[PDB]
């Protein structure tokens, strides 16, 4: 039972799923003498918390009430009082939080300021669940880096292309469509230059309620990418770029005209760390990597990465020169190779999608 | 209950699976007056057939009895009166084959004999399963070429191996396992030489009781295999090389002094379409290739596989120089390459197996 | 998509669930630019409805939106703006209505007042499942008749209780236990006099989460009840009484001093649809039929219910007089028995559960 | 798990004899050597080879030194041929796996015994759930010395046989009908009062595809008042017997008899169930599937003498005092004295609930 309305948190808080930008989805309900008196999501970037709307429905029946919430109610204090301080006011006598803040600095803090009312606090409710609900939010919470998808496409042997670099109908139309939701679950969509001069594709999300759109990220040292690609000219969606000193000053005014925004590397080759370190610092908490072997290469072999998702159809294609899935350096010894787990197989059309995971 | 019988005939002909050698699996089923009297099968090699079986079982009760087989009662008149003239003499008004002898020579030869002597034949029921009882022995007697199962094991990214050469265990033991099945189902294991010098294996089917080790063919351009390998030696299973004319003469005689059977093609490489017709002339029915990036390439640019499976293991090896799956020529362009069909997939331990089939 | 914000808008609802009593369960979601900026539904008796909160947690987001709603909008004027009003008040741009107000006279009013109001009315979305939301309530006001509920238990030859009138272990604690929810559900307690004659029922929910007891209807014809029953005497809810002018006059006087009240049928046997008729006028929407073999025989005879529940217990009674389900007239032949429909069939413990609707 | 897959398959080869063997069990077996099946069988028909004679033939030299899965006990008795323990103790099996024990107390474990004796490894128990399954009235007759009983009955949801009138026309579907129509062929006998007989006067004969020897027909009477009209008696399409008393007219006794139809006479005024029963147990009838009449279910109620209950629950309502019910006749008069049962299936069949219920 206290399951049930941890569920019922859950559910709720999903239902601001995209409309937070950074912040977490958040669930509350507040039950008083057996019956559900206030529902709660966060919904809105910078505005009401979960508990705020479910405590504010609750009127004067959260006296004596209980609390469930899917994270630890927020116990800073800036413009408005904490939602810790909020449910000790509101007269709440027990409260069940599903998990601790993510950040070191807060965890526990909203959990001790409550107990210190009075309130009695019971932790770990679907915590699991709490967990997989903001995911990506929370890694990159923990870590400060990014929550990195990895996806590719090829052939059952392996190939993402063949020897002569054509890669039509190598997925079919359901497994692109699956993959489409990606594009709608990650803040950005990064590609090396090579996707862009080969396929020219706008990497934009067009699922049936598409509002926002993810960053485009495009790694290119020398800044060689043709200045009429879709990612350039369409405006659908924000453009940035990676470079090193290498490239054309004059170059980089003309894109920047087209509202592209530029980052400048001081190293002479692009080092995933350092765009991984460079996206987070302007708020981006997630990133769907599609492409470019090489580019996949580097994300591997640095480790950073926490999903890998590919998609094989059914064809062999063959190749001594065929690109493969990953290039670059890789590992030399299979005893170096890090370990994954599948973490699930799906077949999408005629086509199957294998997702795995680190450790 | 026309079908009803057949399906018993059907389950009674797979319990011979795996004791018949080349011989094929066959059901019988004799009813009389309603009741079931009789039933049988091919239960091993050169003994009673399903038919001599269930005739016998169902004695006095055979005489305007039915009786449905799962494939068309032999018709020779050798060593001993043939089941379609045995199904005869014993009263047996009317005979259900479920399909006709592959031998495009004698099929129909069995159904007249019987149904020029007063028996009302009708073929076709359940004629689809009796073709997957028997899916082998059918390409074989269909086409003359033995039936083809490509079999390889790699990272998730599609290598075989790192940039190193090291194979040092890609897949799981539980995979190696589920793989060693197939040696027992295919009268012959095929690999290059290049997995001889590589891994010196025994490619013997080290499973239980196999009363049958199969023939164990090895590809060899120029005769370089080394003549201390457990092929050449070890005396446990029938071993053949194919080779070119670039073969020393003396090392082709040594070897073959040792049991070796050594053919000789006048090409300058081994075309696979060439050792699979030898092979079919020997009487080899079908073949387990497991070995060869470039062996691989070849059964596939040839378009010469029934089968082709995948065990790919929670592993990302990288490296543009690692090989790939399918090594070789490959296919240039996307309209020419061949649509398959994933047949099934199975997760193996901590790693997953993909099937799949041409058309 | 509506269909997603509609189907929201249900399980939103379903939270009220056995908490608005009389009211309805109506769910409301507001919708703008493509994102949840409210939602509601009705979760308390005599307090906000649904529509009130989700616009109040919409805030400002209000103005051009769109809003969900399982029920049309109230235009209820007096002690507070219709919901109707403050759809329009608050610049909604367009209404989703899933079905109209049931009450005969309020249907289509609401989505009128809104509609010469300028807004755009689209209803019947998911009018399926809003439908059987609020199953009874729906019932009540279309027909001006309570939702009837006959429910029984007996062995399984169907006998009531032995023929000496012992009925001890009919049913396990599990299907009693069971059979005490339908107590909480409806507003009304229906029962004949022998049951309280025979057993003197508190005819009370125990379930710990009341805070509401249902009306304790008894059907008294010649008013014969026990004076000292706890229907009378424990006071712990409402009990109704319905006689007729046989009725002692005295004693009636001594019972409505309890309390109790007494209406006097004007017929000379009582008539189960005039007792519904009168049981409407007084704001009674369901009514739950537990006893009496010819209380459930007479409401079966007038076709006066929209579902039956039977118990049935693993156990054989017998007995040619051993009493019987169904009581009183009953059906001459077969050609006029009403066909019901089985809508349910769950055991529940040792027992089986039986629940069939009309037609 | 490999031992059991060879049980499973003996099993399923013991099914295929379901047809005919009568009154005879339905055995299975398979011989494995070296880990190949060799031989197969099960027992096809009543009075020829058991299944052990089949599978042991079949498997020829294969079965020296090999393993061998029977679904019953091998018998052991001396008649006109060896015995299956023999025939396994001779062929050289060096062990065998046995799903369950001879259900006659008096043959027990004798044939286990006897291949013991002559160093054959018995290991029992394999799958004996299904083995169980696989022969149950069988099993249960040979055990109690008492044929195996079902009642059937379909009726209203408030458990009414017919109205207060006497009408029973459209009381269950055509699919339960049907239904029930295949336990005419899973019994030996079909019960019946004369209530019935002169009800609808039926043929009480089963009409689903493939139907070899029909079942005997068992009229409960007392006056002999069964009509000579028709049906049971001058449809001679199968056994047809009777079982009366006293007051059954010295006349007509004979009158009937003439046909083919038997008369039993009991000395009693009352015909008491458990008498009928222990006779039809005698006359080799292992299992009796009752289906008419109230009373005559009552009867069997009380005595306590069923092994299966079956009831047939359309979705109607008929009610009236005076409606005949499910069960009629004496009855129990305290709770305390009902027999608890056990709710074994729930199956949906058409319109209507189809309830099955066994004892303890
Ligand atoms: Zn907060
Ligand atoms: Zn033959
Ligand atoms: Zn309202
Ligand atoms: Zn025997």
């Amino acid at each position: 039972m206290e399951e049930y309305y941890m569920k019922l948190a859950l559910d709720l808080a999903k239902q601001g799923e995209g409309q937070t930008e950074s912040n977490p989805l958040v669930g509350a309900v507040v039950v008083k003498d057996g019956q559900i008196v206030g529902m709660g999501a966060h919904l809105k970037y910078g505005e009401a918390h979960a508990e705020v709307h479910a405590i504010h429905m609750a009127g004067a029946h959260a006296e004596g009430a209980d609390i469930y919430v899917t994270l630890e109610p927020c116990s800073h204090y800036g413009k408005t009082p904490p939602c810790a301080e909020l449910i000790i006011n509101s007269g709440i006598k027990r409260v069940f939080v599903a998990m601790r803040d993510p950040n070191p600095l807060v965890a526990g803090r909203g959990i001790s300021m409550m107990k210190e009312a009075g309130i009695e606090v019971r932790e770990g409710i679907l915590a699991d669940q709490a967990e997989r609900l903001n995911e990506k939010f929370l890694h990159f919470m923990r870590t400060g880096l990014p929550y990195v998808t990895l996806k590719a496409a090829a052939s059952l042997d392996g190939k993402i292309a063949t020897s002569t670099g054509d890669s039509k109908w190598i997925t079919s139309e359901a497994a692109r469509q699956d993959a489409q939701q990606y594009r709608k679950t990650h803040q950005s969509i990064l590609v090396g230059v090579g996707t862009v001069k080969a396929d020219n594709p706008s990497l934009t999300c067009r699922l049936p309620n598409v509002t926002k759109q993810p960053v485009r990220v495009i790694l290119d040292t020398v800044l060689s990418i043709p200045e009429d690609a879709k990612v350039i000219c369409d405006q659908i969606a924000p453009t940035w770029i990676f470079t090193t000193a290498r490239a054309d000053e004059e170059k980089k005014k003309r894109l920047s005209a087209f509202g592209v925004n530029i980052f400048t590397l001081e190293t002479e080759r692009i080092q995933i760390p350092d765009v991984l370190k460079i996206l987070a610092e302007e708020g981006i908490m997630s990133v769907y990597v599609e492409g470019g072997s090489a580019v996949h290469g580097s994300f591997v072999k640095e480790g950073c990465f926490q999903e890998i998702i590919f998609y094989f159809a059914p064809k062999l294609i063959g190749g001594t020169h065929a690109p493969s899935l990953i290039s670059g350096e890789g590992f030399q010894s299979m005893k170096d190779v890090p370990l994954l787990q599948f973490t699930d197989i799906t077949q999408i059309g005629r086509d199957i999608k294998l997702t795995a995971k680190p450790t």
